[PDB]
């Protein structure tokens, strides 16, 4: 019987991005850390912790993961969304870094240990120019990356070589049909140039209406990528019936769920290849389990969503996630800075393109509480955020 | 072009940008309401319902650390580019926290664009498409002489539909056999709810007969094969509808229902993801949608969804509970008087440091709620009044909702 | 009950009541034009479209015969309740000369309303959620140096989107193999139409690249097995849309076409009864919607009809023909720049004949049609000029389209 | 080769509703009658027929019935709806009259001859109490009906015993719950006193929501109506699955259709046992053998609407019809009145239950053209049609 | 009630008894061919066509021994009813011996109807819909150059479409040791051949002329999706019977993936061949032998179920077929709107004898008859001349190279 003896939530903004951790004591003198991060909205994340989820969780018992995930979950009535799932998923994901730690296990041993020895990683390549793709690509693969995702030039901002209506309405401003020749004169520029030497990923972060990613899905396919992600909005699942049905090019998708209505009748109907949540949206470990459990069920792989705005100890649990599941297939990372190794110590990073899973008891990575104070939360508008399209309307970012 | 420039001028003649955002939480009797606040450069103010009573320090940051400055500047004209470019604005979206704080907004942008049209809203969305919309409210005791008193007093008033409930459903385990030592909770045990609800709509139908529509609300209290059971059990006393007789994750079962059971269908109040109801309403598993506005984001979504409904044959009863401003309230009375496929509005009686706050707050008459016909939303919040009554934190024990053996059930 | 007595006394009190009902038609160029005024006791006046080519004193005989008495004296407000009594009214319903008369009142009452709000008619609806809509012209030619000499000339102008035609397809079978004394009608050869088409968009991708947008409008010319090979043979030219590939009785043949092809397709110019897009939308079987909005009674059920299709991902790009007033013109630029699924707007220069009967309507700039700013639609009739073009006799022998055996197809 | 030499249009209003016929005139001097009857506008379908179909036809070969229903169909581009159709009914009916005058046959002989003996049919019985449905009960049954449609109270008018809103607007008000309520207390009145000595139909006419329908359906089928008449209006059929799935109730169903979109569906899933079309409705008797031969294919049975709004000449088409196609069933019937005998004369009226085709050459009924002019077309707003419930609410009428 | 015996008295007077039945099997030239003569106490004469030619004494004996005795007496007039009680007269029913025999009277009655109303019998059907039905005639040879002279002639006779078959040119083939007697090919073999045989006629006349392919039942159902993808590109007018008709559920695997136009249904004598086949838009044209499925008026109403589904028509019309059974077809195609196209080999001198003026293609078009009735006849006293010859038809015997029967 373990109980709870504080909660705390703290937002630090090392480098770019508002990150947010939540610190859980409890009376056995074990502290657990968790990411509930959220970067666009840091400090409602930080409300819901501290103002309900702390007096809801103050003298209950850290043990008892499952029933006090399913009891936060439904503590509000309103249920599911970014805010709330966040939070529960800070507390979720300390409350497993304390049972690991008492357990004096990493915490992928408390799963029922490994599956495979290591995680492969892929990493991202953008540029403007093919050029600046190239230099990138030849350092990724020195390093022995065989996974890079690879972007041609940059979609947003003021709209320079776009015909729009006469006065813009002020936003982020892209072409489609650029995006899409773009995207295909790269895929057959790296193709010609790399031949087979490594896998390419692309992100396509629902630019697209539903005719133009058929359309593209066909432009591509021959180029095998080893997966096209976020072809549709969560919205526009369904269109992607027609794309399966006559294209044979691998899909990931659901970075952006919070709602298990979302990704159910995606995975029952095999509509994607990988699933690509972010475990801190979706409330934490108790549930990315469970839905890697249905995944398996339906053939579906795994691809946490590992962006720059989450923490190392999001991502240390991410790689315990992924040499458990027999389903992971790959883990998305970006290499930390000085500032945030610091408020992160010991943060992993891939090694000849494999992340291998912390070997000390809990999660293996805390947070400084010191170092993070010397990094307050700072305001970001995100403007990349009002993407709008040629004529001034707004389209899913 | 020329020509085109000076239609542009004229576009910005006719701009009411917006000067400041605020949100009030207010708690004039039991419920923490939350009021966002629009003002403009031309001196019009609009007032709209972000209530999410559970967690509403949340909705307050998320409105004045994130829609305010985003929203200070802009033309509030263009309710329809606002609401689409605050909806993907945070990126990750949907949900309770920011759908509330959205929702506050869009319904005072419409309130601004009434009040400037010198219009009621329903007005402005099309007109009249009924006089006024029924209502229902709520009869709730834990025996049948209880309720019949509660009946005989609404039936008198001109109520044509109650919602029934006979019995209380959690706190401590008294008449249960639970574990020796049990995990502190609301407990309740389905079979007795079952059993008493049966009981409760015969009782009522040998006593009135067809008098009056009974509702009743299931409040996501069932596993799907008690459900089941459950619809085949009342459906013979043909209540106006059974809500919620399914948590919002597993509406799927409803076919085995729809398949076997003539029972009418409510669900919905739950809602803040639109997946949550396309696939519902697509395959008529259910009579009536019950959405609560701001959950879904306001009016501006509340509209699209009534006429999606409307082209399925499905009809619509906001959900309007006691944690809401009368606000919201009014807003949904005009949403109901306009669109062609409204049922039925959901009301309990406003008590007077609630109706003090927001003054002119319409109660039914008869049995019908009359929309407003002054312009605008109709209803507003008095600032001064509102600081009489500042949030207050509430626990909400309820939502920790147990079954006999500890475990945690939708509340 | 006293207070609610008082607030029907002041529903009263801004009550437009409708006053007359005329119907116009007009042909100050090539096509019979027809236009519905309603006049309001405020000395509010408002025009529609009710334009229905083919027929257009049947369209007169319903308005003048049977709305008029039905609606002289009712409350103009009420567009929403006057469309769902009108649209039943006859018992017998939905077709494209009752659908016609209702557009044009309805078009009306919207106009009056937008008027009394003394705001555009796109504002009233919610307001803009885009600066303005793309539009697409049509090229047409007989030679492929004819259609790059209107594409030059359209290219020039700033249009990004161009609808374009290679050979004119019907009249007397000159140089098609037809039985001996082949029936009287507009004949032409599939194989040839398909052929023509084909080169068109192989020529046009080798002379413009990547330059434009190619529409092209297939007009129910073919057999499902012949749309299915078209698909296949144009797709890898990736046309913005391939419109009305088949005809509104054969789309259930579009999952063939679906579940092989990448094509845009885009379909519905021809529908007038709602069974014949809702299975069409709800199985995603085209990229953009067509409906002409007179024909399917209005704006009242464009709106809903648009945000039926948002709810799917089906885009709009509603009919906008010449035999179309500049007033349903005006009014599809507001409904376009409004509705946030809206994708482009067709158009056709207007002669200056049509200009001196509509003055004001708008013209694209730079591949953009922008949204009248003053109070109204913002375009409506000078029926002094009006009536020095009165009504007159047209056969329209294209829609007697003969097959080379000489049996009729859709026109 | 038979050249069409006139076309005309006739609104007569012998009695209570103004009826249409179109009549053609043929160079070889045969003469064609058809119904074209649209009772609520029958203005715009003379305007259709005199402005339009009587330019395009004059000089065209009348023998050619299937060219020039297709022709006439597409021949103003958009089409269908019930002023075209009408007037094309018109036509064709007369086409089909001239051609089985030219053939010296009885109509349904042109067609390929007799499947039966002669059609079944129903009558209406109506009244706002039991007593007043039992003496019109007792009437029919002595005349020899075995089938009768049984209707207690009348549902329009002011809303005298019904709660609306403090002033309604002007309109025809009922209420759903007591048409329900007297409806099943009407069929278990009839079975009490009657037994199974005749078959009860009963039209709902589109007064239900689907819930309702549903109830409805399961309430009465104990009392084995021999069909429940459009229990839903014709955009909501596919709510009839609920039903289908779950109640034995036998229901007809498409008076109102004029679009095949309407049926198809309908038919294809079973959805009903009995189709209702209104044969001028959906253009004349061509499609009315293409409809009939459809639903045979899936076992669907034909119960044309033959309304008092409908020609002698229209009734008697149907009953042509109904003696040759062998999946007919039934034959809604209304008395004819003097008046409406005049104009049109020999209309046959039902024998012990059973009418009988006309055996001489052509339809068999035509209509008397100086008789009709002593009726001309009289206005009438048809009120019923603004039907709405205690809200003020229109419902489809 | 008297008003409804003078109706019954005026029908009386106009009914049309049937008299006589008969059933000739006659073998003018290749085929054996069957026809029914129905006389009534009219005095008018019927001719339909029964041609189930492999078969033919079958159904000779189920006309002279059970349709006969069942129909003397009855109203020629009632042809739907006369239809619908002879389909269940045996109990059991459907199939080719009494679906054949039915449509010879079946037919012959609407012949009958037809001559009383002094009208074509399309005309009597409500009309033309078209001028005439283009025609597709066969071309068939064992190498190209024979394919090619054949194409060169039928193209200046002034046909759009031919049905193109390059045979073989088991001696040849890798069978078992001892193989079972039996008509051998090489499903692989016979694919390669139809492969290059598109590809040479497209590269030689390109689009001159709409080129069809009657795949004949030969392949398994991955053959067939294989070969739907080969050959697709070629635009065939149609490929027929791509699968045999208990197969044709994997046509949706064809549907799903390839624009080959599909014709199939020759062998059908079963509603539920069909059904589903259409229902589902499996195939683009059906392809009913009329006899098969019991005459005129079942066919009148698959065209009409085809028609709602945008199936249209081309029935089977083969030699083995009356001129008579050839004739009624052509009504049936200048009548249906849906009707697209008709088959047609030439007639031989003998078989015109027996049934003359049979129409010929002029120009790429059938003309239906203009004169009263069907407009051919069987000459009896010709036909008499030519007597039924038992036939093997070994070709049914169709094998593969490891002995197994396939579907011939
Ligand atoms: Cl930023
Ligand atoms: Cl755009
Ligand atoms: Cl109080
Ligand atoms: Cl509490
Ligand atoms: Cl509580
Ligand atoms: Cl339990
Ligand atoms: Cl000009
Ligand atoms: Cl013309
Ligand atoms: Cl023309
Ligand atoms: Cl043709
Ligand atoms: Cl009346
Ligand atoms: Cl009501
Ligand atoms: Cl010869
Ligand atoms: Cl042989
Ligand atoms: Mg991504
Ligand atoms: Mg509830
Ligand atoms: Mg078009
Ligand atoms: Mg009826
Ligand atoms: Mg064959
Ligand atoms: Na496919």
């Amino acid at each position: 019987k373990n109980t709870i003896s504080n909660i705390e939530c703290v937002i630090t903004k090392p480098d770019r991005h508002n990150l947010i951790t939540v610190i859980v004591e409890t009376e056995s003198g074990v502290t657990g850390y968790g990411c509930a991060t959220f970067q666009q909205r840091p400090l409602a994340v930080k409300t819901m912790v501290d103002e309900y989820l702390k007096p809801l969780l103050i003298g209950k018992d850290a043990n008892n993961i499952e029933d006090l995930w399913q009891m936060m979950m439904v503590n509000a009535y309103w249920r599911n969304g970014p805010v709330i799932n966040n939070a529960i998923s800070g507390v979720d994901m300390a409350l497993w870094d304390i049972k690991a730690k008492i357990a004096n296990m990493p915490l992928h041993q408390l799963f029922g240990g490994k599956s495979r020895d290591a995680i492969q990683v892929y990493t991202h390549a953008t540029s403007d120019t093919m050029e600046g793709l190239y230099e990138q690509v030849d350092k990724y693969l020195e390093q022995g990356y065989q996974h890079i995702r690879c972007q041609l030039g940059f979609y947003g901002g003021v709209p320079e070589n776009i015909q729009t209506a006469q006065n813009p309405t002020q936003g982020s401003y892209y072409d489609q049909d650029q995006y899409i020749e773009n995207t295909v004169e790269m895929f057959k520029n790296l193709r010609e140039k790399y031949g087979k030497q490594f896998h390419i990923l692309h992100d396509v972060h629902e630019r697209l209406f539903p005719n133009q990613a058929i359309q593209f899905a066909k432009q591509i396919e021959q180029y095998n990528p080893f997966f096209i992600e976020d072809i549709l909005p969560p919205s526009q699942t369904e269109w992607l019936d027609n794309i399966r049905n006559q294209s044979s090019v691998s899909l990931a998708l659901g970075e952006l769920f919070n709602n298990p209505e979302e990704w159910k009748a995606l995975i029952i109907n095999r509509r994607v290849d990988f699933i690509r949540c972010h475990v801190s949206q979706i409330g934490g470990i108790t549930p990315a389990l469970k839905l890697g459990h249905f995944c398996e069920s339906f053939g579906v792989r795994i691809a946490w969503h590992c962006p720059p705005d989450m923490t190392p100890i999001g991502a240390a649990v991410n790689t315990h996630l992924n040499v458990h599941l027999h389903n992971a297939a790959i883990q998305e990372h970006v290499e930390y800075k000085a500032n945030t190794q610091r408020v992160f110590p010991n943060a992993a990073e891939p090694i000849n393109g494999y992340l291998y899973a912390s070997e000390i008891a809990g999660i293996g990575v805390e947070m400084d509480r010191e170092a993070a104070q010397d990094f307050p939360v700072e305001y970001r508008p995100h403007e990349w955020t009002q993407s709008r399209l040629p004529d001034g309307s707004i389209h899913t970012p």
